[PDB]
């Protein structure tokens, strides 16, 4: 439906979040595994395997919606390429945190990743007032010559 | 990457939205002191910052439709109280409900009136084709 | 605060998009009534099952609706929630759903923006190929 433009500025960012995708399914794989090696409904608490997976599951969730966030606006405002190649590196955190509490590591990872894709945000909406004010300081510095010299036109 | 144009159609929102991910790093930090040193004050910290994430992929998305269909201003502005409240909140340990409908109803006006627009431009693309077939003859 | 035919290409994404914030809304409403037990419990972790896909469901839902085709996308995006909601009610007997619902809705929708990058990428390469054949003929052809 959308132009072929516009998703050239999107495609790297729409690959590492197919990735993510990928990767939440995954652990929501494991908590489910975990969940039926205990034998009727569904639990948050239980033997210390399923609490650990569960726990880890939790955390990685509650951090989801802030990466992508910073991650699309790293990707958008600023820069594609780098953006999608932090993004990853937060993937392959993500994977090894995860894992890691498979025995345990603390509630929050990968901080500095998060910092940096914020920055990035932070550098392209200055970048975007950069050129706003360039283009409107343009705009009032034809206006002003286009009446000085208008009646040297006649 | 993205145009000049598009981007200062976005710009208040994500300026509203890394303001909640600073807001998100602190209520995360939070928890994480805690959790170092179960206990008492711990699971009233944890209850607070699960109560806040919980809410916030919908806030995000109300926050977003409201922005791009309806007025980015108003739902930016929205937005920022949104965060006061939820600043409030993490204080005193759902929360925004009227802030939340607010943007919900913003972003329904907005779908309200991309309908109202395109079906004006179908009734004026037909009232010119109309026109137009009825006058061919006369040149 | 977008233009016409932009907002023309989201427009169902949107919708279902709200209807599912009414059903957040729902879940969320559900859970503060039995807060005032068992009851609660199986709220809370229906609830908290739900949440934890959501933002999952909200990345695909609109990657395939941008990067491949609207209306597929919308479509399935509603049939997600109807799900979401069987599930919502089965934890409302000792027997709940488990922790996973609707993942092949959520392959679908995958798949969808695989099929949508796919298709970008070959108009792009198309798109270089008629590039490059005309800079051929523009030199081959030239001095005439
Ligand atoms: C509710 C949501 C969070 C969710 C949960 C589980 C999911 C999916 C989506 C998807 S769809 C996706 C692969 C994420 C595009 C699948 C994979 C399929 C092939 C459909 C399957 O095994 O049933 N699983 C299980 C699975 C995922 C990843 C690994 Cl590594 C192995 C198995
Ligand atoms: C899981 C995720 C949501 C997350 C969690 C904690 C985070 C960050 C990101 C970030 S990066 C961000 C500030 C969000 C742009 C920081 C701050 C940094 C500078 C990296 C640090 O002190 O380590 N903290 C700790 C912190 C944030 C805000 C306050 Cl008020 C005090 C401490
Ligand atoms: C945390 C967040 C996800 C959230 C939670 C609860 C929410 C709202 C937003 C909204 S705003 C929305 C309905 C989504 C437009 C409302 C409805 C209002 C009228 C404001 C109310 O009763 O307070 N409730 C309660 C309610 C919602 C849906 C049903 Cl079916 C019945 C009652």
């Amino acid at each position: 439906s959308l132009d072929q433009e516009t998703v050239g500025n999107v495609v790297l960012l729409a690959i590492v979040t197919l990735i993510s995708v990928v990767q939440n399914g995954f652990f929501a794989h494991k908590v489910e595994h975990e969940s039926r090696t205990q034998n009727r409904s569904f639990q948050r608490t239980g033997t210390l395997a399923f609490e650990r997976v569960y726990t880890a599951n939790q955390n990685c969730v509650d951090a989801y919606p802030t990466f992508l966030a910073v991650l699309w606006s790293a990707g958008l405002l600023c820069s594609q390429v780098p953006a999608a190649f932090a993004g990853l590196m937060y993937l392959f955190v993500r994977q090894k945190y995860f894992v890691g509490y498979l025995g345990t590591p603390g509630y929050i990872f990968g901080k500095r990743i998060i910092l940096f894709l914020f920055l990035m945000s932070v550098a392209g909406i200055f970048n975007y007032y950069l050129i706003f004010f360039f283009g409107s300081d343009f705009e009032n510095y034809i206006a002003t010559i286009s009446t000085t010299i208008s009646p040297l036109l006649l």
